[PDB]
Order: structure tokens, then C-alpha cells, then sequence
């Protein structure tokens, strides 16, 4: 048997298991890079399997969110009927995210980018005014 | 509305502490996960990464509410990429049989020897693929 079956078996393998170090030291470093940011291997391992599979998920969503875009808005019309009263504010909201769009994808993200520092810094006061805001929408 | 009402709100109100508190929490298991296995600057953007994988995570359980008919679905339109797969979804069905403790067992030793094994495994693929190869041979 082996000289065309071990051939065609080895080559095969011999491309997966130089891929699969490829995937690995991609991971390798992606996930360094990640807490370089900031048992234990087998959970780095297991770790990186868990990324391997949030990437595997993501490639499907990825693909699905691309596909219906090439049944979300109808699905959420469904979820509409149990929203309804925050579906109402969410329209006007409907009307600048399509109105402002072009303006606001360049002015507001660069302007709130340093805003992201202010929000964290601004978070902690925010949430005094976050319980203010709920006694006004309490009170009328 | 009824003071017993009020009593469940509260429940709630510690719901809000906890969820708030829920988010440092993941970061925390993570960082022994990493280390087992200016901080703003880092710390910020690692959680804005876990919003992100809390709200797939939602939106991968809402998936399988929608399924629990969406995996047949989609598993039908892998046929149209399925030359091997037809096959070998019965073949893992062999250990599909070893059904519903028996899975249980398999993963479970997977896991607790699986490590050791994992170390040993490049010095056992040799012999090992030695020992298949040789069966062939025979």
C-alpha cells in the first residue's frame, strides 16, 4: 500500500502541522500582546484554544452580519413590541445616527476619543448625575 | 405600587452594584489567567475588549435561544460546503454512542491527564506513530 497513501498522507499533514505553528505562534504572540497591555500553561494553551474559538465564532458572525447586510431589523421589530416605550427614544436617536452620520463618523469619534479619557475620569460624578437623571424621569 | 415591590427593587439595586462590579471581576479572573497559564491606559481598553466579549457572549446565547432549528439551518448550508463532513459527523457519533455520561468521562480524562499527556506527546509520537506505521507494514 504506503507509496501513494503515505505520500498523499504525508504532504497533508506536513502543510497542517506548519500552519498549525503558524496559528500557534500567531496566537503565541496575540495573546502576549494582549496582556503585555497590562497548569498555567495548560491554560495558556487553553486560553489561547477559547481565543481560537472567539475567533472561530467571529469568523460566523462576521460572515452572518456581513450576509444579511449583502432579518436583523425585522428580528428587532419583534424585540420592538417588548421595547416599545425605549424603541421611541431609540427613533430620534435612529434620525441622527443615519442624519449627522457622515459628519459625526469623523468629528464626533475624534471628539469624544479624548472625551474616552474624560469618561472614565467623568464615570465616577457621572453616576450621581445618572441617579439625578432617573429621579427627573421618576418625578416627570 | 406595593412596598414588597420596593423590597424586589432593592434586590435590584444590589443587581446594579453587582453588574457594575461584575465587569472588574472578568478582568480580575483573567489576569491569574494570564499569569497562571499610567494603568489607565492599558486597564481602560482591556475592559472596553471584555464589553465587547459580554456583548457577543449575549448575543451567542440569544443564538441558541433562537436555536433551542438555527443549527440545522446554517448546518444544512455547510452541505453546500460538506465533501468529508457528511462522513465524519457520524463518525464522531462513534463517540457520539458513548453517549451522555461516557462524553462526560472522555473530556473529563482529557483534561486531567491531557497536560501530562500534552508534555509526554511529542516524546510518545514517535514511538507511536512507529507502532501504527509498523501495523501497516505487517
Amino acid at each position: 500500500m504506503s507509496p501513494s497513501s503515505l505520500l498523499g498522507l504525508l504532504a497533508g499533514l506536513q502543510v497542517v502541522y506548519f500552519l498549525w505553528t503558524k496559528i500557534l505562534t500567531i496566537a503565541q504572540n496575540l495573546d502576549w500582546w494582549w496582556t503585555s497591555l497590562s497548569n498555567g500553561f495548560r491554560w495558556m494553551y487553553l486560553r489561547r484554544f477559547i481565543i481560537y474559538l472567539l475567533v472561530l465564532l467571529l469568523c460566523l458572525i462576521f460572515l452572518l452580519v456581513l450576509l444579511d447586510w449583502k432579518a436583523l431589523g425585522n428580528y428587532l421589530w419583534e424585540w420592538a413590541l417588548a421595547r416599545f416605550s425605549w424603541l421611541n427614544l431609540l427613533v430620534p436617536l435612529l434620525q441622527w445616527l443615519g442624519g449627522i452620520s457622515l459628519i459625526a463618523w469623523f468629528l464626533l469619534i475624534w471628539m469624544i476619543w479624548f472625551w474616552g479619557p474624560a469618561l472614565l475620569s467623568i464615570l465616577p460624578p457621572f453616576i450621581p448625575i445618572f441617579v439625578l437623571f432617573f429621579l427627573i424621569w421618576v418625578y416627570i
